[PDB]
C-alpha cells in the first residue's frame, strides 16, 4: 500500500477527509443482504487490518470477501479516492483473478455525505461475479472538511456536529511544557497563566518573556483543534516580529490522557512557539461499537443519537415526582448538551436530579461485550468522580441489551437503581437474530417503468414481465434492455424475489440468470454495443477482415479503430432494484444507480410504499412529570369528536390505519370538509413532543398547506384524571392556521396467590407461572461468574439440590448438602404497581456482605410482552454479592394497556 493520500480535491473547490474511517484495530465488515453465508471484511484507505483469525486475508488486500471457501483478495489500495459521477469514488485493482481470467478483481466503494448514523458501514449493493464489487457507504465522513471558528472553547464540526470544548483545560495555574531545561514553558489553554503578567498564553517564566496575549479563539480542522494566541514580546536576533504561541490538540486513545502540552518546535527564525497536546477532548471518539460471535456482526451503531443522548426513566418503588431529567445515556460516544444539561467531558451517562451537579455516573470502558450462554448484549461504564462510599474511584453504570422486534429501536430503561452501580435494561429490534424470508412484494407490479441513464433505457418491472411486447426478446424478464436490438432479459422473474436489510432502511431486490452479459475482451477491456463498423450497427461480435469473432472497444469502431477479439465466457445479466424509503412519492422513479460492462443495473428505487410505518414514539419524560399515552395509542381507527362538519381521526404513538378516503390517510390526522376535498393536519416525521404547564406540545407541522409558507400544525392540550376522559374540540386561530383540541388520559401522570393490583381495583393471571401445583417448573440457571447462580420463583416446596431454608431463590455453584445461597427468603414478600413493569422484591431475612441488616431484597420484572409464549429467563447482575436483580419475559404479566 505505497501511501494513498485519502483526501483530495473536488472541481467545484471542496476538499473530501475520508480518513476518519481508516480503522487500523478492527477493519469494517459491510452491511450484506439478510441471510448471506458470505462476509465482506474492507478496510477504507488501509490494506486490511490483521484479522487474526485462521486464515486470513492475503497481506496486500485492502477489500477481502470471507464465508464457506478461502478469503479471496478483492483488490488492493491503486489510488486516493476520486470525485467521479457526482459522488466520491475509491477504486481497488490487484485482487485474485476472476472467471474472466484477464481482469484482476476490483472494488468501488460509493461513499455519500450523511448526518443519519454515527457509525455507518459500507453497505453491499451489487455483486458481479466478473471481477466487480460496488460498496455504498453512507457515512458521516463524506462530507467536505469545513473550518469552523467559535469566540470560546466550545466550537463545533459544520460536517458532522460532534462538540470540541477544551474547557476541562481551564484553569489559570496553567501547565509546565518542557525544552531542554534552560527554560520551562508555563503555557495555559482558554485563560491566563500563573508564572507571568495579566492576559498571558504562554511563556518561560524565569523572565517572563510573553508570547500568548491569551483569548478563547479556538479554531478547528478535520479533527485538530488550534488554539491562537498572538501579540507577544519582541525578538532579539531578527527583524521586530511579534512571538506566538499556536497549540495544536490532535485526539489520542488512553495512555497517559492529559500529560504535557511537549513544546514540539520553537521557530527562531520567524519567532513562533509550536506547542503540540495529546487529548481525549479534541476526538469524535476511536471506540468501536461493534461485537463478534462466530458468523454475525452484533452491532450497537445505530443505536448513537448525534445531537445529545436519550431521555430514559429510572425504575425505583417510591412516592416521589420520580426526577423528570435524571439521566440522559450515549452508547460509544459522549453526551452532546443542550438547554437545561451540563455535565463534564467524556460522559457517557450523565445524571441531572433536582438541586443537581454534574454527576458523571460512566463513562466508555471498551467496546459492547455478549454473554456466551444467553442472547442478550451488555455495555459497561467506569467513572472517575467517586462513589458516594469512597472504596471505589468511580459510579459504576451497566446497560442491558434484550431482543424485542417490531421498528421501534425503543428508549432505554434504567431497572431497581442499585447502592453503587446503575444496571440499565433497553429493549430493541436490532439485538434480534436476522430473520425475514421471501413472500410480500404485491403492491408494485401494477406499472412497469423505463428509465435511461446515457443512450440505453433500461425496461424494468417487478413481480411482473418488463418488455415480452416492446421488442420479442424477453418473455420471462423482469428487468430487460431497449436499445432497439431485442430484450436483453437481465434476469428471470422467477429467478430471485430478495428481500431487506436493516441500517439502510431498503430493500435490495435482484434478477439473474437472464442472458449471457457482453463479456467480450482479448485484454479485459470490454466492447460496448451497437458499434457502427463499415456502416454497420453490429449488436453482436463480428468476423470482418479477422481470424475469430472480434469487437471494436468503442461505440463506433470507423471513428476510433479499437478493437481485439471476443472471448465469452459463462457469465450471465444481473440486476439489482434497490427499494430505499423516502417520504416524497408513493410510486418512486428508479433512476440507475450505477453500471459496469452492461453486465449490471442497480436502481435505487425512492418508494413509500414498501417501508415501515415509523410511528412517534410517545416514551418523553419532562419537567418533574413522567408521560407515557399507550391508552391513547389507536391502532385500529380512531376517535371522532370534532363538531360544524369534519371526520376527527387523530394518531398518537401510531399512523392512521382505516381513515377516511380523498386524504393522505397514512401520514397523520385528517378531517373532513364535507361533500369536498378532505384536509389532512401533518406528516409522520413531524411529532414533536415536549411538555409546557400541564398542557403536553402535541403537533403535526408540514400538512395542509392554507397558503404555501404558513401551513396548520394543531397545537392540542391533555391533563391526567382518574377516569377515561370524553373529548371536546377547542377553536382554532386562522392567522397560523392552529387548531386545539381536549383530551384526558390515566397515564399521561404479599405476591401469594393470583396477582391482584388495585389500580382500579382489579386482579390478574399469575397461576400460568406461580407454579401451586407445579413442583419444579421454576428452577431456571444462568451463568453469572465461575460462581453459578440458581433461580426458583415464587414455589416454597421441593428443596431439590441445597439445604437452603424456605426460600424461592437459592443460588446454587451444584452444590448439595451445602449452605449454597441464603438470598431469595419467602418470610415477606412486596411488590408496587408501575406502568409498564413491576417490582416484586423481599425485604430483610438472611444477612451477607459488610453486614448493613438491609441488603437482602432480591428484585424480579416482568415485561409487558405476551409475544414470548414461554418464560425462559436470565440473572442481570450482582447488588455487592446478597442483594440481586435479574429479568423474566413472560406472556401474562401486563394489563389494562392497550
Amino acid at each position: 500500500y505505497d501511501l494513498t493520500e485519502c483526501s483530495f480535491k473536488n472541481e467545484a473547490g471542496e476538499t473530501y477527509d475520508l480518513s476518519s474511517l481508516s480503522r487500523y484495530s478492527d477493519n469494517w465488515e459491510a452491511v450484506t443482504g439478510t441471510g448471506s453465508t458470505e462476509h465482506y471484511l474492507i478496510n477504507v484507505c488501509k490494506s486490511l487490518s490483521p484479522q487474526a483469525g485462521s486464515d486470513p486475508c492475503p497481506p496486500e488486500a485492502a477489500v477481502c470477501l470471507l464465508g464457506g471457501p478461502k478469503p479471496v483478495n478483492l483488490g488492493r489500495v491503486r489510488d486516493s479516492p476520486q470525485w467521479s459521477q457526482g459522488l466520491t469514488l475509491l477504486k481497488y485493482v490487484d485482487g485474485d483473478l476472476c472467471p474472466d481470467q484477464i481482469r484482476k478483481k476490483s472494488t468501488t466503494i460509493r461513499f455519500t455525505c450523511s448526518e443519519s448514523h454515527v457509525n455507518s458501514r459500507p453497505m453491499f449493493i451489487s455483486a458481479v461475479e466478473d471481477c466487480e464489487y460496488t460498496f455504498s457507504w453512507p457515512t458521516a465522513a463524506a462530507c467536505a472538511v469545513k473550518s469552523n471558528v467559535h469566540d470560546d472553547c466550545q466550537v463545533t464540526n459544520p460536517a458532522t456536529g460532534h462538540l470540541f470544548d477544551l474547557s476541562s483545560l481551564s484553569g489559570r495555574a496553567g501547565f509546565t511544557a518542557a525544552y531542554s531545561e534552560k527554560g520551562l514553558v508555563y503555557l495555559s489553554v482558554c485563560g491566563d497563566n500563573e508564572n507571568c503578567a495579566n492576559g498571558v498564553g504562554a511563556c518561560f517564566g524565569q523572565t517572563r518573556i510573553s508570547v500568548g496575549k491569551a483569548s478563547k479563539r479556538l479554531t478547528y480542522v478535520d479533527q485538530v483543534l488550534q488554539l491562537v494566541y498572538e501579540g507577544g514580546s519582541p525578538c532579539p536576533s531578527k527583524t521586530g516580529l511579534s512571538y506566538k504561541s499556536v497549540i495544536s490538540f490532535v485526539c489520542r486513545p488512553e495512555v497517559g490522557p492529559t500529560n504535557r502540552p511537549m513544546l514540539i518546535s520553537l521557530d527562531k527564525r520567524t519567532c513562533t512557539l509550536f506547542f503540540s497536546w495529546h487529548t481525549p477532548l479534541a476526538c469524535e471518539q476511536t471506540t468501536e461499537c461493534s461485537v463478534r460471535n462466530g458468523s454475525s456482526l452484533i452491532d450497537l451503531s445505530p443505536l448513537i443519537h448525534r445531537t445529545g443522548g436519550y431521555e430514559a426513566y429510572d425504575e425505583s418503588e417510591d412516592d416521589g415526582s420520580d426526577t423528570s431529567p435524571d439521566f440522559y445515556i450515549n452508547i460509544c460516544q459522549p453526551l452532546n448538551p443542550m438547554h437545561g444539561l451540563a455535565c463534564p467531558a467524556g460522559t457517557a451517562v450523565c445524571k441531572v436530579p433536582v438541586d443537581g451537579p454534574p454527576i458523571d455516573i460512566g463513562r466508555v470502558a471498551g467496546p459492547p461485550i455478549l454473554n456466551p450462554i444467553a442472547n442478550e448484549v451488555y455495555l459497561n461504564f467506569e467513572s472517575s468522580t467517586p462513589c458516594l462510599a469512597d472504596r471505589h474511584f468511580n459510579y459504576t453504570s451497566l446497560i442491558t441489551f434484550h431482543c424485542k422486534r417490531g421498528v421501534s429501536m425503543g428508549t432505554p430503561k434504567l431497572l431497581r437503581t442499585s447502592v453503587c452501580d446503575f444496571v440499565f435494561e433497553w429493549e430493541t429490534p436490532l439485538v434480534c437474530p436476522d430473520e425475514v424470508k421471501t413472500d410480500g412484494c404485491s403492491s408494485l407490479s401494477k406499472s412497469t417503468f423505463k428509465v435511461t441513464r446515457g443512450p440505453h433505457t433500461y425496461s424494468v418491472g417487478v413481480c411482473t414481465a418488463a418488455a415480452g411486447l416492446d421488442e420479442g426478446g424477453c418473455k420471462d424478464g423482469a428487468v430487460c434492455l431497449l436499445s432497439g436490438s431485442k430484450g436483453a432479459s437481465f434476469g428471470r422473474l422467477a429467478s430471485m424475489k430478495l428481500d431487506y436489510r436493516h441500517q439502510d432502511e431498503a430493500v435490495i431486490l435482484s434478477y439473474a440468470n437472464g442472458d449471457t452479459c457482453p463479456p467480450e475482451t482479448e485484454d479485459g477491456e470490454p466492447c460496448v454495443f451497437p458499434f457502427v463498423f463499415n456502416g454497420k450497427s453490429y449488436e453482436e461480435c463480428v468476423v470482418e477482415s479477422r481470424a475469430r469473432l472480434w469487437c471494436a472497444t468503442t461505440a463506433n469502431y470507423d471513428r476510433d479503430h479499437e478493437w481485439g477479439f471476443c472471448k465469452h465466457s459463462t457469465s450471465h445479466r444481473t440486476s439489482v432494484i434497490i427499494f430505499k424509503c423516502d417520504e416524497d412519492a408513493d410510486v418512486g422513479r428508479p433512476q440507475v444507480f450505477s453500471e459496469v460492462r452492461g453486465c449490471e443495473v442497480t436502481f435505487e428505487w425512492k418508494t413509500k410504499v414498501v417501508c415501515p410505518p415509523k410511528k412517534m414514539e410517545c416514551k418523553f419524560v419532562q419537567k418533574h412529570r413522567t408521560y407515557d399515552l399507550r391508552l391513547l395509542s389507536s391502532l385500529t381507527g380512531s376517535w371522532s369528536f370534532v363538531h360544524n362538519g369534519a371526520s376527527y381521526y387523530i394518531n398518537l404513538c401510531q399512523k392512521i390505519y382505516k381513515g377516511p378516503q380523498d386524504c393522505s390517510e397514512r401520514a397523520s390526522v385528517c378531517k373532513k370538509s364535507t361533500s369536498g376535498e378532505v384536509q389532512v393536519l401533518g406528516l409522520v416525521h413531524t411529532q414533536k413532543l415536549d411538555v409546557v404547564d400541564d398542557r403536553v406540545i402535541v403537533t403535526y407541522s408540514k400538512g395542509h398547506y392554507c397558503g404555501d409558507n404558513k401551513t396548520a400544525s394543531a397545537v392540542i392540550e391533555l391533563t391526567c384524571a382518574k377516569t377515561v376522559g370524553r373529548p371536546s374540540f377547542t377553536r382554532f386561530d386562522v392567522d397560523s392556521c392552529t387548531y386545539h383540541f381536549s383530551w384526558d388520559s390515566r397515564a399521561a401522570c404479599m405476591v401469594n396467590g393470583t396477582i391482584t393490583n388495585p389500580a382500579n381495583g382489579r386482579s390478574f393471571s399469575l397461576g400460568d407461572i406461580y407454579f401451586k401445583r407445579f413442583s419444579a417448573s421454576g428452577d431456571v440457571r444462568t451463568n453469572g461468574d465461575r460462581y453459578i447462580y440458581e433461580i426458583q420463583l415464587s414455589s416454597i416446596t421441593g428443596s431439590s439440590s441445597p439445604a437452603c431454608s424456605g426460600a424461592s431463590i437459592c443460588q446454587r455453584k451444584a452444590n448439595d448438602q451445602h449452605f449454597s445461597r441464603k438470598v431469595g427468603t419467602s418470610n415477606q414478600t412486596r411488590y408496587y404497581v408501575q406502568d409498564g413493569d413491576l417490582d416484586v422484591v423481599f425485604t430483610s431475612s438472611s444477612k451477607c456482605g459488610k453486614d448493613k441488616t438491609k441488603s437482602v431484597s432480591s428484585t424480579i420484572f416482568f415485561h409487558c410482552d405476551p409475544l414470548v409464549k414461554d418464560g425462559i429467563p436470565e440473572f442481570s447482575h450482582e447488588t455487592a454479592d446478597c442483594q440481586y436483580l435479574f429479568s423474566w419475559h413472560t406472556s401474562a404479566v401486563c394489563p389494562l394497556g392497550a
